[PDB]
């Protein structure tokens, strides 16, 4: 199709079927349930190409080919009613941004913009007008899409509007009322004294303020940006208080400044790391090399609570996206490493899986449900982390919604407005920690995405394009990788308020002013007013300052990465802010910074204390047996697989300890651990402590417990000095709600002025979200969150190899409980209470500070001395859950006695006091108990019993059996929540298969079989000569796992060279100079138009580069490796590779979900030179992909491929048999195929990541006797030897 579209032409290209069978049956079932007589539904992707010039026959064929991708699903002739779903007019999908990028990189400049929709064909010849609109409703997201009746209506998506002029607010001609009107019209939310400020400011200037100036001011002065509460003076119960909340947090730094390099003066904090080999490509040579130097650690944690309540996916995605920008913009440039995620929502009320404690209290129509948030939110956060390229290694997920008698009496307390938390750590160079000085005349730049009207219901719908941020990170990396020559003088993230906040922030921080040109800013929507361009909160943008003479270098760096950037201003000596508009020949902004950034009076909060009395727990319906079952069914306690495997946990190749633990990969790791470099055992650790419900009874206790839990979760890691542990404190509260204000102050004081200073813990970073409540009319109703402090702990690790997990051993052992509760056994605000719809009387709390410090120190002593077999702290679910989860991870039984824990067995098993259980060798029990005694924990330590081979979970009290059950049964109950979530979000068959496998106790877990000596470095003789063959580490825009690949080849004796597609196109690199090449993993073009397709087709359509690749593959002795995205790319290049005619395609996983797994595979017989000597071996490997499913044209193709003997790797279950059952086989590949080679064996492509686990320490689970090298190191060594 091709028709006029304004000054352009719009082509309509038919796409492939968009919905698989189960997705269609889910739609049909959804229709039936709603009384909509739908007989059948079919869907097809439809593409729209807005062209600024004609395409010749060749160009047309190329575009049509670019738009041919995805699973080869059953195609049908359209029938029924057409309902086209597309992005809403005035919006541009991220798909469009990346798809259009691909077209341009294939030399199709005529393509102004590509967009995609979904054509639904509905057969239901008996529906009415309202019914059809209800059908329409079920087929699209009302907050992001719209429905059209004709394909031609897509033209509305490309309308170009003329630029809207600035608008002045008539203060001089109307008086104060002009500002009052504007405050309402523009939704400025200005306070009365802020209007007063503005009125005087502009009356003094003698001119009307432009809407843009008022908007910029409003955003910078919102509670979100100014933090008025955290800086206000306080009067509590009549007594003025000396410190503000922020000053009390800073008190922790004043008391403990140890190891802190940067705090409260950047978008993240920085603490000392370790001197290790920072690995990266040299600017001059392009070769990857180790640079022995300090790799310091940055940390930051943020939230996106409001956005997520409106549009979960984007809300969570940009929650991570924004925090990642904070990290990279630290100092003069830094690199994100790992991340963490947090969620707090109300009851899920899963259809058909309702729990006894859940009650529908209703909710506002304008927000989404808790279930929707936990369905779309995690996928959005994972989408950004996966596509950008940072592993998500730790987090929390709590559900809470109950009518309780708290501080303000009987009310509904919960999370209709959720907590969406995203944070992480990164590494930074010593010389880049401090911001540089901004020289007068410095060029002011916007690095990143174009401006769109996203900042401002619909105003809270965000947009994420992780690939754009990835391109930006590559630039930042080039900059800091230049060390002393780093062009970045100052960098800052673009967040709330958009450029209107970020740019003034930047020049102000540097003590300068700035003059800007509105028309220099990159924009993708011409109709925007100056206010919209300047104030929108579009994503993936950074602002920085570079010296004029460094512009050429900076330009070089951006062009090579294809990272958009624009110089939009100049720093000035005069501290004034000017924004000119060349199009309207005027000045939207003309203000002195002292006026714009001037502050209205400081806030004073005069409040009083409200303290709930608490009520004894009613045990009428409670029994220990029923409590176990209920508690294991509380999402907060239950298995979190649905939140873990959806996120990459291996990218960077520096992940030592991820959430999944042991042979059975059970997600119960208490903290995350990464190595500091690809050549060290030093590292970093992240943990989270949180206990919001307790705040409904005791504010201070809830805060102390959050700190305490972060500590107990990280305790079994080798850190040493407790002062190495640094905290991020994120405070969520419903400020203004009765009692919450005084509670917040008491809570901050409890940790900032008392607990942390005494323990020696610094809180160098943090944030606050102060409107955690939701109101609406149910026929007024209110859902108010408990004060919610989330503590994230970060620390330098001394030896990542000594970390302990909950995986119990069955060798002669002793289980010892460390009860920091000192026998209090509090049950108030516990999972137990919650599961019985109660809050209880008294909650847990830090009972003895000295003993908590002693606990930590003792654990550190035990960890360093290698005296522990396992560790698991107590938190949600109490001792019962701790022991249960340990049995789950150890796939064994437990025989414990609790007679010494009090006569109240319910309280003993379910209290959530601090502490945990350590497992030690039986012969070390006395020595360990003696060590603990030396730290003053004698009467807190209790011998419980031992772990035993088997399936029995037994708890006794003298001759009495308190509770006894099949560990497997408990394990399955504990898994029902993730099972149900996976069943409603992914392919039901897959969800069922994974859940059901958990019920088979005979599962031996991951296990190895080796056909060769893993420690024999067959490449050593070659490396010893000093001759190092080069290997082209190929990458394209969006690709995120190249450093780790280079490191693997590097250890094998190769000189790894960074080869960007831009280098090949530019003639800077030629494949004729290489004998080996490797296509890397990552998300080239964000997998848009099919994973690996844009990369491959950009090569195919650029004949010069195409010829280069073909030539390489046709040489007699060249070797090529394609991993993950590289595997997909090469599979789409078959026409250039000899002996590849039988290769399959790689498409969307059968589960229809991204799979981050540690999968078991077997090396099969094939000509592959890279798998030489490894045939018959069985070992786990890193898997991280959403489109790794081998797809053939027909069985004839599959049979031919098999008979030719080209299959090199197959997924096998733990029993060792080839399998297609999920998740043993994570993507559903036929015959378990996941790697194939060519007839001559010189080229091999595989979906798993061998390079991510070549270091034994980077294997989630591995045999205890392994050395530094895992079996996968042999692939790289084989490559080296093969070249000779
Ligand atoms: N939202 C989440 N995203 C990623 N991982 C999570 C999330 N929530 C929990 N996890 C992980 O699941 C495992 C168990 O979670 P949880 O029981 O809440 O931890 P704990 O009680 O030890 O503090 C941990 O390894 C944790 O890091
Ligand atoms: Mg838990
Ligand atoms: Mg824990
Ligand atoms: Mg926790």
């Amino acid at each position: 199709g091709l028709v006029p579209r304004g000054s352009h032409m719009m082509e309509i290209l038919r796409g492939s079927p968009a919905l698989s069978a189960f997705r269609i049956n889910k739609l049909l079932a959804r229709f039936q349930a709603a009384n909509l007589q739908v007989h059948n539904i079919y869907a097809e992707y439809v593409h729209f190409a807005d062209l600024n010039a004609p395409l010749n026959d060749s160009e047309q064929a190329q575009l049509t080919r670019l738009l041919q991708y995805g699973p080869a699903l059953s195609s049908h002739t359209p029938a029924g009613k057409l309902l086209l779903v597309t992005p809403r007019p005035g919006t541009i999908s991220p798909w469009s941004s990346k798809a259009t990028d691909i077209a341009h990189n294939c030399g199709l400049q005529q393509v102004d913009r590509l967009e995609r929709g979904v054509a639904y064909y509905i057969e239901a010849s008996t529906l009415t007008a309202e019914q059809w609109r209800q059908v329409a409703a079920e087929l699209h997201d009302r907050m992001m899409e719209t429905v059209f009746s004709s394909l031609t209506d897509a033209e509305k998506l490309f309308i170009h509007h003329q630029p809207a002029p600035v608008s002045s607010v008539d203060l001089l001609g109307e008086g104060r009322q002009a500002l009052i009107d504007a405050n309402l019209r523009l939704g400025l939310a200005l306070a009365e004294d802020e209007i007063d400020y503005l009125q005087e400011a502009f009356t003094k200037l003698g001119r009307n303020p432009n809407d843009i100036e008022l908007y910029m001011f409003a955003q910078a002065n919102s509670e979100h940006c100014r933090h008025k509460i955290f800086n206000a003076d306080w009067i509590i119960d009549g007594k003025p208080q000396p410190k503000s909340l922020f000053k009390m947090i800073k008190n922790t730094f004043e008391t403990t400044p140890d190891y802190v390099l940067s705090a409260y003066k950047d978008n993240a904090a920085v603490m000392e790391g370790s001197a290790v080999g920072r690995y990266f490509a040299d600017h001059n040579t392009g070769r990857y090399d180790f640079h022995q130097e300090p790799a310091h650690i940055l940390m930051k944690v943020e939230t996106h609570n409001h956005p997520t309540a409106i549009s979960p996916w984007p809300g969570a995605a940009t929650g991570s996206g924004g925090e990642i920008r904070d990290e990279g913009a630290t100092g003069r440039g830094a690199k994100p490493k790992a991340g963490l995620v947090g969620f707090s929502v109300s009851n899920l009320r899963i259809p058909g899986f309702e729990q006894p404690w859940e009650e529908d209290f209703g909710k506002p129509e304008r927000i989404v449900t808790a279930l929707d948030i936990m369905t779309e939110g995690p996928l959005g956060g994972a989408a950004f982390n996966n596509e950008f390229g940072r592993p998500a290694l730790t987090g929390y997920f709590r559900t809470y919604e109950e009518k309780v008698n708290s501080h303000n009496g009987e009310e509904l307390r919960g999370y209709h407005k959720p907590i969406m938390l995203a944070g992480g750590i990164g590494n930074i160079r010593a010389d880049h920690v401090q911001k540089g000085e901004i020289v007068v005349g410095a060029k002011l730049i916007v690095l990143g995405g174009p401006a769109m009207n996203i900042g401002l219901d619909f105003a809270s719908v965000q947009r994420d394009n992780p690939e754009m941020e990835r391109r930006c990170q590559e630039v930042i990396d080039r900059c800091w990788q230049l060390g002393d020559a780093n062009p970045i003088l100052f960098i800052h993230d673009v967040g709330a308020g958009g450029l209107s906040n970020a740019m003034p922030e930047l020049v102000s921080d540097g003590g300068r002013g700035g003059k800007f040109e509105l028309r220099d800013i990159l924009s993708d929507e011409p109709g925007m007013s100056p206010l919209e361009i300047w104030c929108n909160e579009s994503q993936e943008r950074y602002v920085l300052a570079v010296a004029a003479d460094q512009l050429p270098l900076f330009d070089e760096l951006c062009k090579r990465e294809r990272a958009p950037y624009a110089v939009i201003g100049d720093a000035t000596e005069e501290q004034h802010l000017s924004l000119h508009d060349n199009h309207f020949d005027n000045q939207p902004i003309d203000l002195p910074l002292d006026v714009l950034l001037g502050k209205t009076p400081k806030m004073t909060r005069d409040v009083q204390t409200l303290k709930a009395k608490g009520d004894a727990l009613n045990r009428a319906d409670i029994t220990i047996a029923d409590a176990v079952k209920r508690v294991l069914h509380l999402p907060t306690v239950a298995e979190k697989t649905f939140l873990v495997t959806i996120g990459d946990r291996t990218v960077t190749g520096m992940v030592a300890r991820d959430q999944m633990v042991g042979p059975w990969q059970v997600p119960v790791a208490d903290c995350a651990v990464t190595t500091a470099s690809l050549d060290s055992y030093y590292g970093e650790a992240m943990s989270i402590g949180e206990r919001a419900p307790v705040a409904l009874l005791d504010f201070a206790a809830s805060a102390r417990l959050a700190v305490g839990e972060a500590l107990t979760n990280i305790a079994a890691t080798q850190i040493g000095d407790i002062k190495r542990i640094k905290l991020s404190a994120n405070w969520m509260a419903a400020a203004g709600h009765p009692g919450e204000d005084a509670g917040l102050y008491d809570a901050v004081k409890a940790v900032g002025e008392e607990l942390c200073p005494q323990l020696g813990l610094t809180i160098p970073v943090g944030k606050d979200s102060m409107s955690m409540k939701t109101r609406w009319q149910e026929g007024q109703r209110e859902m108010t969150s408990p004060l919610s402090l989330v503590i994230s702990a970060f620390a330098r690790v001394e030896d990542v190899r000594h970390t302990l997990t909950p995986q119990l051993s069955t060798e002669d052992n002793a289980l010892l409980l460390i009860d920091l509760g000192k026998g209090h056994n509090a049950l108030g605000a516990t999972a137990l209470a919650q599961v019985y719809r109660q809050l209880g009387d008294k909650p847990a709390d830090v009972r003895d500070v000295a003993q908590l410090k002693g606990f930590y120190d003792a654990m550190q002593a035990l960890v360093a001395a290698r005296k522990l077999l396992a560790w698991h702290d107590r938190s949600d679910g109490g001792l019962l859950v701790t022991l249960a989860e340990m049995a789950f991870a150890g796939h064994c039984g437990v025989q414990v006695d609790i007679a010494a824990l009090g006569d109240d067995h319910l309280a003993a098993l379910f209290n959530e006091e601090l502490g945990g259980v350590i497992q030690v060798r039986a012969e070390d029990r006395d020595a360990v108990e003696a060590l603990l005694a030396q730290y003053g924990l004698a009467d807190c330590v209790h011998y419980l019993g031992q772990a035993l081979a088997g399936d029995r979970f037994v708890i006794t009290a003298n001759d009495q059996t308190v509770f006894s059950e099949s560990r497997t049964t408990l394990r399955v109950w504990w898994a029902e929540t993730t099972w149900q979530m996976q069943r409603l979000r992914d392919n039901p068959q897959c969800a069922d298969q994974e859940h059901e496998a958990k019920a088979n106790d005979t599962d031996p877990g991951l296990n190895v079989k080796l056909s060769f000596d893993i420690n024999e470095d067959i490449a050593a003789p070659y490396i010893a000569t000093g001759a190092r063959p080069k290997v082209a580490v190929l990458r394209e825009q969006g690709v995120n796992s190249h450093v780790e690949m280079a490191a693997a080849f590097h250890r094998a004796g190769f000189d790894a060279i960074d080869v960007h597609m831009s280098d090949l196109l530019g003639g800077r690199i030629g494949l004729g100079n290489f004998h080996a090449l490797v296509a890397c993993g990552g998300f080239s073009y964000g997998d848009v138009l099919g994973a690996g397709e844009g990369w491959a087709k950009s090569i195919l359509f650029n004949h010069r580069v195409r010829d280069e690749f073909e030539t390489f593959f046709h040489r007699p002795q060249t070797l090529a490796l394609g991993v993950c995205n590289g595997c997909q790319m090469m599979s789409n290049l078959r026409e250039l590779i000899p002996g590849s005619e039988l290769w399959p395609r790689f498409v969307r996983n059968h589960s229809d979900r991204f799979e981050a797994r540690f999968s078991l595979v077997e090396v099969t017989q094939s000509p592959s030179l890279l798998l030489q000597g490894m045939v018959g071996s069985q070992m786990p490997i890193a898997v991280s992909h959403g489109e790794g499913r081998v797809e053939v044209r027909d069985d004839a193709h599959l049979a031919a491929l098999e008979s030719k003997g080209l299959v090199a790797l197959r997924y096998v279950d733990n029993f060792g048999k080839v399998t297609e059952t999920y998740p043993a086989n994570p993507n559903g590949s036929p015959n378990g195929i996941t790697a194939v080679t060519t007839e001559n064996g010189r080229v091999t492509i595989m979906m798993p990541h061998p390079e991510r686990v070549f270091r034994t320490v980077a294997n989630s689970w591995h045999p205890e006797n392994w050395g530094e090298d895992s079996p996968w190191m042999r692939i790289f060594r084989n490559a080296r030897k093969q070249l000779g």
